[PDB]
């Protein structure tokens, strides 16, 4: 990491219990806003008389502000070093209308008292630096603080002071302690601190460059932008010149944004509102949080959204409220200014303000760790991808709407901006700008009759043109895929496992709810498929003899027979073999020339025709990589397991050209990254119907700390991690069609022994994972947990629920997958065009509760 990254953070949100927590991987400083002067000296806000008294709020409010936890943010937040080592936390001094900076500054004597007491202050924290926010000496913010004309040289000798002490302290240590300051913009600022003397005390000067202009100017204008499109407006670029003109050196100066708006209301009604006249303030909030304007305004509720291109910066107006805000392009602009201008950083006020998902300090990070002259491409992500024929024929009208990731849309796109794939022939359509959506793309898709029958998805495939995009050096899109769905539907399909007597159990399959079984499974024998009962290696999984006996009685024929009843009473429903699974050998050799390959083909046709099947699932586990080492790995699994399924693809056509009739091709695939390194994600797909991604096993007791198993979003405590949709998402980043993903449902569960009550449980170290509960099914968690001692925890960031029990082996973390966790995995499917969902497994939930809440959403 090269370039810094400064984001205060304030000190009057409780930060141990916020539900987002803090990514710190996104930044290199956190200042920590603020400590403030009492009686001369360095303290906690919440021993600040002047804040602790705002009339705004002054019941509930003004509590919380007297017993404000700083001591617990401090140590949640140096606590963040644990998920980047580099970090630094700075504690912060002043703020805007702190007082008492000219008193505790004036005389050698009070200097030391205060200079003193900061260390105090840096030390007991356990911090790398201070920094002082004084707004703002000689001056005083304009009556808003105490001020004196002997500021500009107390200022300096404060801060020659802090610096020895900040270096005294580090003879000792060994641990370089930084100082800072927030400086301000104006030519007023400049004036009243001597730049010259000051500089070689700091490391950095935080150029406030937001709040440049305001309500209080008698016309609009950007509060924040890069650079002055007009002579009287004021810029990042402005006060960068202002301040290497006096000397201060380009290496030092970091840049400031803001996550925040500033507001003009009674605006003339004329033009774009930008620099047009305006009247009262009075009514005015003053500012609006990014989160905010993301949630209301962007947009939304009539406020246009436009862009000053020679500014770079955006604002809103609805023809009388202005709002003049940072966002995402405005920030990478800076960034590339940072970049252009060999400057310090990007520094920011301030983190809570970002949007839920960190919009902000998240496109900040990319562009700054970003290599120059190598272009960024433009992101997609998918907010509707489905459209779904009514009839074989009558496509109703749809919008597909995908929102960007990465760069940002003109206000209004024109045609030439994006390109659509694969719109079937017949059927207008236009593109645009998604009505409330800052930042996303609307392919509205006109009613039709489509020229031929419509059995099987369509991929409709969206490329967002850089012409599309406001910011400079950036390439095409990968093309987006989403979905034009055939009339019935999504698929609902069940793995169903063959030691399962399903003619004797009790408990049976519900064919009207699936539409496909994976019977598990065939096996491989001497480059043939057989059987499970004839694998060797399954029969004599275990020595014991009354196993070894049902094992080679497996009721594979009754079974079958069974299913055939299911098939007849049911004629849509589609029942594959699936050969392999687990454990599974044969595979790697049987890939390994066009002979073998043959062979398995041949011996696998026959085995489906022989037991009556609909087609071939097949599930290596894994290619290449071989599970590190169960099975039989070679590299040239890679383009072998490939040349496999072109082959088996062509041996069911020919199948299904002489049996008039259609087979279908499917594999079971893994979410790891080692998955999609060793198989060729890009060439196999147009072999197959779809993949079944199984988007679980995400983490097990082979770790010592508690994490979701089956999560159908990354949590927000855990960025990074394994999620349905960063899998799905890292599948179709490798070109995989949507309409050939299904999401995978988990009805078993996962945990880890030995868990300390913190957090309900939820990403901890653990303890001794001996006694492991292993995989409890769903079955098992009704009769022994659910009500048996423990409690149902929800993440609703990630969208996984989650038992812990503290009496109970440390005690215990269990991680599964449940009806509003398979419901949201479902909504999911639907949402991004997939074409279908699967569960694994039939067998371990007797109760189809699970099932119920996947079909409820999915088809009802
Ligand atoms: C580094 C920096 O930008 N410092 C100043 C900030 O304090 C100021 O933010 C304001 O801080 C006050 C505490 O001093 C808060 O009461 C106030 O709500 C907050 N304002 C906003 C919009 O979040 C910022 C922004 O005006 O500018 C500096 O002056």
């Amino acid at each position: 990491v090269q370039g810094k990254i400064v984001s205060y953070i304030p000190a009057w949100v409780d930060w141990a219990k916020d539900e987002r927590g803090v990514d710190a991987t996104k930044f290199t400083h956190l200042y920590y806003a603020f400590g403030r002067i009492n009686n001369g000296k360095v303290v906690t806000i919440k021993e600040d008389a002047k804040w602790t008294e705002d009339p705004t709020i002054t019941e509930a409010d003004r509590i919380k502000r007297r017993n404000n936890p700083d001591e617990s943010n401090l140590a949640y937040l140096t606590g963040l070093k644990a998920k980047n080592p580099n970090l630094k936390v700075l504690v912060s001094i002043g703020g805007w209308e702190a007082e008492g900076f000219s008193d505790a500054a004036l005389t050698p004597e009070s200097r030391e008292v205060f200079a003193n007491s900061a260390l105090d202050f840096m030390n007991k924290y356990n911090l790398d630096g201070i920094d002082l926010d004084w707004e703002y000496p000689v001056y005083g913010a304009w009556g808003v603080i105490k001020s004196r004309p002997e500021d500009k040289a107390n200022f300096t000798a404060l801060l020659k002071l802090l610096r020895e002490k900040l270096d005294a302290q580090s003879t000792t240590t060994n641990k370089y302690y930084e100082l800072a300051i927030a400086a301000g913009a104006s030519k007023t600022y400049t004036d009243s601190v001597e730049l010259t003397k000051i500089t070689p005390y700091l490391d950095y000067i935080n150029l406030m460059t937001y709040d440049l202009h305001g309500g209080w100017d008698p016309a609009t204008s950007h509060h924040t932008a890069v650079y002055s499109a007009t002579n009287n407006q004021l810029s990042v670029d402005s006060t960068v010149k202002l301040y290497l003109n006096n000397g201060v050196p380009a290496e030092k100066l970091m840049v400031g944004g803001a996550f925040y708006s500033r507001v003009w209301q009674n605006v003339e009604n004329k033009g774009t509102g930008l620099s047009e006249k305006a009247g009262s303030q009075a009514g005015s909030p003053g500012t609006i949080v990014y989160s905010e304007l993301v949630n209301n305004y962007i947009n939304k509720n009539g406020y246009t959204r436009y862009w000053d291109d020679t500014a770079k910066a955006p604002y809103l107006f609805n023809g009388s409220t202005f709002i003049s805000y940072e966002d995402t392009a405005s920030a990478a602009y800076k960034a590339e200014y940072i970049k252009q201008n060999n400057l310090a950083g990007f520094m920011y006020w301030e983190y809570s303000q970002d949007s839920d998902s960190h919009e902000l300090a998240n496109t900040i990070y990319s562009r700054l760790y970003a290599k120059s002259g190598t272009p960024l491409s433009v992101g997609t992500s998918v907010y509707a991808g489905t459209v779904t024929m009514a009839t074989y024929t009558q496509l109703p009208a749809g919008t597909f709407i995908l929102p960007l990731t990465q760069g940002t849309l003109k206000p209004v796109i024109s045609a030439s901006d994006v390109t659509v794939s694969g719109i079937p022939a017949g059927i207008t359509y236009t593109v645009a700008n998604a009505a409330d959506h800052r930042n996303a793309v609307a392919v509205y898709v006109n009613g039709g009759t489509v020229a031929s029958n419509v059995y099987d998805p369509i991929d409709v495939r969206v490329v967002v043109k850089a012409s599309a995009v406001l910011e400079a050096n950036m390439t095409d899109s990968a093309p987006a895929s989403v979905t034009i769905m055939p009339k019935f539907g999504p698929i609902l399909l069940g793995y169903v496992p063959g030691w399962v007597d399903w003619t004797n159990s009790a408990y049976k399959v519900d064919a009207t709810k699936l539409t496909h079984i994976n019977y598990a499974f065939a096996r491989i024998k001497d480059n043939k498929v057989v059987k499970i009962s004839e694998d060797i290696n399954w029969v004599n999984e275990f020595p014991s003899e009354e196993i070894r006996e049902q094992r080679r009685n497996n009721p594979d024929d009754a079974n079958f027979a069974y299913l055939k009843t299911l098939k007849q009473q049911n004629p849509s429903l589609k029942v594959l073999v699936s050969i392999g699974g687990w454990a599974a050998e044969g595979f790697s050799d049987a890939a390994l020339t066009p002979e073998t390959r043959e062979e398995l083909a041949n011996s696998a046709i026959a085995f489906m025709h022989q037991y009556g099947f609909d087609g071939i699932d097949l599930d290596w586990e894994y290619p290449v990589y071989g599970a590190f080492g169960v099975i039989k790995s070679r590299p040239e699994d890679k383009q072998n397991f490939t040349a496999l399924l072109k082959l088996f693809r062509e041996k069911l056509d020919v199948e299904g050209a002489l049996h008039g009739k259609y087979y279908e091709l499917a594999i079971a695939s893994a979410a790891a990254p080692i998955y999609i390194n060793s198989v060729e994600l890009d060439k196999i797909h147009q072999y197959l119907d779809y993949m079944s991604v199984m988007t679980y096993d995400y983490h097990g007791s082979w770790e010592s700390k508690t994490a979701h198993q089956a999560s159908v979003y990354t949590s927000a405590l855990s960025p990074g991690d394994f999620s349905a949709d960063s899998v799905l998402t890292a599948y179709r980043k490798q070109g995989v069609p949507a309409s050939k993903l299904v999401i995978g449902g988990a009805f078993y569960a996962r945990g880890w022994v030995n868990v300390p009550n913190i957090n309900h449980g939820l990403f901890q170290q653990a303890g001794d994972q001996a006694k492991n509960p292993g995989t409890p099914t769903y079955n098992d968690l009704v009769k022994d947990y659910f009500d048996k001692g423990y409690t149902r925890y929800w993440d609703n960031s990630a969208k996984a629920p989650y038992l812990y029990n503290p009496d109970a082996n440390g005690g215990t973390f269990i991680t599964y997958d449940d009806e509003e966790s398979l419901k949201y995995k479902a909504e999911y499917a639907k949402n991004q065009g997939l074409r279908g969902v699967m569960f694994w497994d039939y067998s371990q939930d007797i109760s189809g509760k699970l099932l119920g809440a996947i079909f409820n959403e999915l088809k009802a």
